[PDB]
């Protein structure tokens, strides 16, 4: 939600009295994020083992979410 935008208790890109982004970083933590900031579209988060398709970010998403 709007109220922690991040898990890590010692992330210096996070408040913890907060739980989100001190900073002006877009992100504290996530698989698509580079800096704190959300990574461009074309980012793999997740590599297939067998026959799956990869994962790519978005770009504008810090996580990366699923495919198949």
């Amino acid at each position: 939600g709007k109220e922690c935008d991040c898990s890590s208790p010692e992330n210096p890109c996070c408040d913890a009295a907060t739980c989100k982004l001190r900073p002006g970083a877009q992100c504290g933590e996530g698989l698509c994020c580079e800096q704190c900031k959300f990574s461009r579209a074309g980012k793999i988060c997740r590599i297939p083992r067998g026959e799956m398709p990869d994962d790519r970010c978005t770009g504008q998403s810090a996580d990366c979410p699923r495919y198949h």
